[PDB]
């Protein structure tokens, strides 16, 4: 009844501007390939229905669903079929199907163009009109990453204006603003990886992995507060993120505002660190929530072992509720140690498990779970051992070389998979190196592991849509918890059969020494991947031989006076001497 309108509602708590920018954000992770000028039209005529609404709830329409009048809109796009296809047979369906639907078509890897910040025009944009300037940069965020979490894209956009009201007062505008954007677009894509696994942990494992997950997080960030206080903050926290991961944008907005002020109501009982973010406006304050440091872990707290170990009557606490327990048992060991990685957490509560499951059956439990640490501690060293010797390698050789040796790695783990979607996870998994290895120890852990999720999270969505490894589908699906280790322990896929050479890769047109350096480097690491794919044994020494001679060829070719006749006539030298090397 009254709050069956949902759309006046929304409007009221969010008020006009936020309510715009989410309802923009939907239209563009649904619709990723329509122009901003469309979508501000369909925004438009919402914003102009839900102001009708609030003026008079009993207005026709206003009683329905927000988000059946937005898949009503989305059917109501006259290209819907031209453009989507398939798309536009989600319209015979009702709700939920019908959302269910659209959401299978959100495309991933859209691969549309690079932004190529010209400094000037975004200058001239940003003074003329502030306001679709933000527009279209949620837009064009918005349709690359149809995960985005939403009320953080808004934050981005509300964070960043103060970038360009004072880099476009200067009139050395690109001095000022490029290393700003180049910022912007690290924490843009860090944003989308981390909510692009959230998605995916739900929909793929369920909400209680999502749910777990953030017990360990949160007890790590508020070791003071209580079980029972983090698991409602956590469970208030997966709603807002199934909300915003199924396109239900206002009401995700809705709900985290909702949960940035209960957690300032309560910030005693929680952490001293969030004192920071209490008086802030709402977009920054849960963003600054969010990003809150651990707080101290507090004194006192008795030994794990007290509860787990040394107690008589753990079986039976098992026994009565295992759940409970386990959650439990997670809670206390996460809020102790700040220093694990949240999977390695979530690790070893399943090995807790299992030792209980085997040890409970027994004639005496106490005297085989007893010793339950000394099992547990396995899964605290390999981790560790897997950081040591990577930020060996990483720092011996630097990002670019350790980089090289994870796309040999990888190739050989998944021969199958694309060469750019090889070339693009392996350069991701070296700069996690650069992202970790030189931090506190108490944080190579935490952002190791959560780096190496985000970016195997990754490769299980992309390759999910087209599968073509057994192992990697088995790693992506087997145990969320286990993705890292599961991908850890792949050896030569042993199923393979080498393609053959495919000289494409090694020869080339004049336009490469024109090439940025980074574009360069994925030549190469491109033509590395396909010498594995050719010849998956091949030695270390015979992988550098062909490099050195590539680069050695490349540099020739691009000094020569005739660049593209040297290219063209020499071309054929290195594909034959490369293939000699490979002898
Ligand atoms: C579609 C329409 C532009 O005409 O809405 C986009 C606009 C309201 O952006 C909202 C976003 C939160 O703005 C950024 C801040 C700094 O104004
Ligand atoms: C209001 C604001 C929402 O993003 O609060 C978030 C805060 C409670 O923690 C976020 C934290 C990093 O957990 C994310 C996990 C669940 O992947
Ligand atoms: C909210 C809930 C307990 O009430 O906590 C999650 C609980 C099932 O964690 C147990 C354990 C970590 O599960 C291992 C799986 C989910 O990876």
């Amino acid at each position: 009844d009254t709050h069956k309108s949902e759309i006046a509602h929304r409007f009221n708590d969010l008020g006009e501007e936020n309510f715009q920018g989410l309802v923009l954000i939907a239209f563009s992770q649904y619709l990723q390939q329509c122009p901003f000028d469309e979508h501000v039209k369909l925004v438009k005529e919402l914003t102009e229905f839900a102001k009708t609404c609030v003026a008079d709830e009993s207005h026709a329409g206003c009683d329905k669903s927000l988000h059946t009048l937005f898949g009503d809109e989305l059917c109501k796009v006259a290209t819907l079929r031209e453009t989507y296809g398939d798309m536009a047979d989600c319209c015979e369906k009702q709700e939920p199907e019908r959302n269910e639907c659209f959401l299978n078509h959100k495309d991933d890897s859209p691969d549309l163009p690079k932004l190529k910040p010209e400094p000037d025009t975004l200058c001239a944009e940003f003074k003329a009109d502030e306001k679709k300037f933000w527009g279209k940069y949620l837009y064009e965020v918005a349709r690359r990453h149809p995960y985005f979490y939403a009320p953080e894209l808004l934050y981005y956009a509300n964070k960043y204006n103060g970038v360009f009201q004072e880099c476009c007062q200067a009139e050395d505008k690109g001095a000022c603003l490029l290393p700003k954007i180049d910022a912007m677009r690290e924490k843009v894509l860090a944003s989308s990886a981390r909510q692009r696994l959230r998605c995916a942990s739900i929909q793929k494992f369920g909400e209680r992995a999502l749910k777990a997950w953030s017990v360990a997080r949160l007890s790590q960030k508020f070791p003071k507060a209580d079980f029972t206080d983090v698991t409602k903050i956590v469970t208030d926290l997966t709603k807002v993120h199934k909300e915003c991961c199924h396109g239900d944008l206002l009401e995700c907005a809705d709900d985290r505002a909702d949960l940035a002020k209960y957690i300032c109501d309560h910030q005693d009982a929680l952490s001293s660190k969030l004192k920071e973010c209490c008086d802030k406006p709402v977009l920054e304050k849960s963003h600054c929530i969010a990003e809150v440091d651990k707080d101290a872990v507090p004194e006192n707290l008795p030994p794990l072992t007290a509860d787990f170990a040394e107690d008589k009557e753990v079986c039976k606490n098992y026994q009565e509720a295992k759940d409970v327990f386990l959650g439990s048992f997670l809670y206390e060991y996460s809020r102790r140690h700040p220093e694990y990685a949240v999977s390695v957490l979530l690790r070893l509560a399943k090995e807790y498990e299992a030792t209980l499951e085997d040890c409970c059956a027994k004639e005496d439990p106490h005297a085989c779970y007893a010793t339950v640490f000394d099992k547990l501690k396995h899964l605290v060293d390999e981790p560790q051992n897997l950081i040591k010797k990577n930020c060996e390698l990483f720092e011996k050789h630097g990002e670019y070389g350790f980089q090289n040796a994870l796309i040999v790695r990888y190739t050989r783990k998944a021969p199958q998979v694309s060469t750019p979607t090889l070339v693009e996870i392996s350069r991701s998994l070296g700069k996690v190196g650069t992202k970790c290895c030189a931090k506190p120890e108490s944080e190579r852990m935490p952002c190791t592991e959560d780096y190496l999720s985000l970016i195997l999270n990754r490769l299980c969505v992309l390759h999910e849509k087209t599968p073509v490894s057994e192992k990697v589908t088995k790693c992506c699906t087997e145990s969320l918890v286990n993705r890292r280790p599961c991908f850890s322990d792949l050896t030569l896929d042993e199923t393979y059969v080498p393609k053959p050479f495919d000289e494409k890769f090694f020869t080339f047109h004049a336009d490469i020494c024109t090439l940025p350096d980074t574009e360069k480097q994925i030549k190469k690491q491109t033509a590395l991947v396909e010498l594995l794919k050719h010849k998956p044994k091949a030695t270390d020494e015979q992988l550098k031989t062909v490099m050195e001679n590539f680069v050695a060829f490349v540099d020739k070719c691009c000094a020569a006076d005739d660049k593209e006749g040297c290219f063209v006539l020499e071309g054929p030298k290195l594909v034959a001497s490369t293939q000699a090397a490979l002898a």
